[PDB]
């Protein structure tokens, strides 16, 4: 038992991370086969953030000022080229630690890990989800850039993130490996404004069933609500609509405790309305919205 | 910017996770140089976990009862002994992958990662710390025993915790890399309760100092207190004694961000005696113990 913000292993990303050097930015790469990946802004310099263009910016640059060390070697660059706001290095030389691995653009309330790194060396790893407004709340400091987010099913790694900026509210952004922007964030220093940071819903009913699972179930109550009604309540405390996509989802959650999903609804919805009164749930004051369903199946049934 | 509860990259300890079998029991152990550690219970069925004698219990293991199987390949045993509560299983093969490495005994209040391990597999990293009670509030599911608790200083793994068991309340208790209990506890299936759960003042202090830094400053106050009267709070609220070596310890955190330790304290003492109001600290409604002074400076440095 005992339930925790748990990240994947970060080993196979950590045989991935590469420096990228273009002039005088330093930051970090993703190396998959002979691709480098990493934040277009590399070839930026302090001066033309505030308004880059980057083909152009990109014209004045050649294979040779593209320099790209993993561990203390240097990898040749035989190509590059933008892919939207990424730039993808060809190198002579496969990255022999290359995992099986996937690209994928995950939705809003989807969790994933991050390896944060610093001169293509990781640091730490953490547990993030994607905000409903796009943005992570993450924590990452200058030339943690080209730094990954990432899920991995027995021995793939699916990377969904790259991280390319930070808000001026402290919040981050980024894009998928792709090199498109989650949300509608530019990698320029603009005004950019996130939107509202609405609550993951479903991820709060995981993390309920979690609880119950774990042994806390003071929050368990008498009573039940529909859909509707729980939507008016989520709706007042900016908590995301939740659809009968998520009941489905919670299912297996559901037929575990023995608890309807309509009645975790019903405990919610006294949350909201109660608050915590000074207790915890899982050790936390608040109600946790960063373990998914699948999260909180994996967590608890040992999945490796 | 951006504050995370971060564990280290665990993969350094991924190349060193092994499943280990003895009769019909399957735990993990660590392989280090030629050396298996593994807890000693691996010996145990389920029977015998009430009272166990393990020297006895030993007496009928040959090197060939233990099964040790690296990823898909067995590992042959050629001498096995028992050092407190962890097994030692010499094989005829020196790990690859044995990154440098030291085993240290932490105290108390000192923060770890935990590679969470099932048939040898890892499966999840968290980041935990060794209460003052001696226990961890881990993630362990049945067949976790001999996963890990580790801290990394540039290339050097430094093994602090293995896990050996979960006590009655949900709670784990272990051992250090010699096989000797954190704690009172011990490997038996026992009434065995832990003490009072205290806050880890130092680590709650190095907390408001990450959150200053990061922008939340709403709870500094105009008070200043001193030891002796800031303690007499601690103690009504459970919270560990501070000594002048914690305001040591705090110094590089208290001259960053102009905040003399004992102001800190005084905004302690008021968030102790007034509760938050509901508002948040670094996204969290209480107050968080488990980033070590050094956890916040590293974190706040980027080191890697
Ligand atoms: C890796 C580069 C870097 O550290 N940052 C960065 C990104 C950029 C763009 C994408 C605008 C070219 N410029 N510099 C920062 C960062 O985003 N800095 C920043 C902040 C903190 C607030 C408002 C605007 C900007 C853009 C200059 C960075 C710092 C911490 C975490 N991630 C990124
Ligand atoms: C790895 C073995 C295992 O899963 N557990 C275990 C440990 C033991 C001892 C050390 C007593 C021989 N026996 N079984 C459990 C565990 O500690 N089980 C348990 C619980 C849950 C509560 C009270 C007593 C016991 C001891 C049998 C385990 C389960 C989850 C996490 N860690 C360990």
């Amino acid at each position: 038992s005992g339930f925790r913000k748990m990240a994947f292993p970060s080993g196979k990303v950590e045989g991935c991370m590469v420096q990228v050097t273009c002039g005088t930015t330093t930051l970090n790469g993703l190396w998959l086969d002979d691709v480098v990946y990493c934040p277009r802004h590399v070839i930026c310099t302090s001066e033309d953030m505030l308004n880059p263009n980057y083909e152009d910016l990109l014209i004045r640059k050649s294979n040779h000022n593209f320099l790209v060390q993993a561990g203390n070697v240097q990898l040749r660059v035989i190509g590059h080229s933008m892919q939207n706001c990424v730039l993808k290095l060809k190198v002579d030389t496969a990255n022999p630690k290359t995992p099986k691995y996937k690209f994928v653009r995950i939705q809003p309330g989807q969790t994933f890990s991050v390896l944060a790194c610093y001169n293509g060396s990781p640091s730490g790893v953490y547990q993030c989800a994607m905000r409903p407004n796009f943005t992570i709340k993450g924590s990452f400091l200058n030339g943690s850039c080209g730094s990954v987010g990432f899920n991995i099913d027995y021995d793939c790694v699916s990377f969904c993130y790259m991280h390319h900026m930070e808000l001026p509210t402290g919040v981050h952004a980024g894009t998928d490996l792709e090199g498109n922007f989650y949300g509608p964030f530019v990698d320029r220093q603009t005004a950019q404004a996130a939107g509202t940071d609405t609550t993951i819903t479903v991820n709060v009913l995981a993390w309920l069933y979690a609880a119950v699972i774990n042994g806390d179930r003071w929050f368990l109550n008498r009573f039940t609500t529909t859909l509707n009604d729980f939507n008016l309540v989520a709706m007042k405390y900016n908590y995301e609509p939740l659809t009968q996509d998520h009941v489905d989802i919670l299912g297996p959650l559901s037929a575990q405790t023995g608890i309807a999903v309509l009645d975790m609804c019903a405990s919610l919805k006294e949350l909201l309305q109660n608050g915590m009164n000074g207790r915890t749930i899982l050790g936390s004051a608040l109600l946790e919205d960063e373990f998914t369903p699948f999260d909180v199946v994996r967590q608890c049934s040992g999945v490796t």
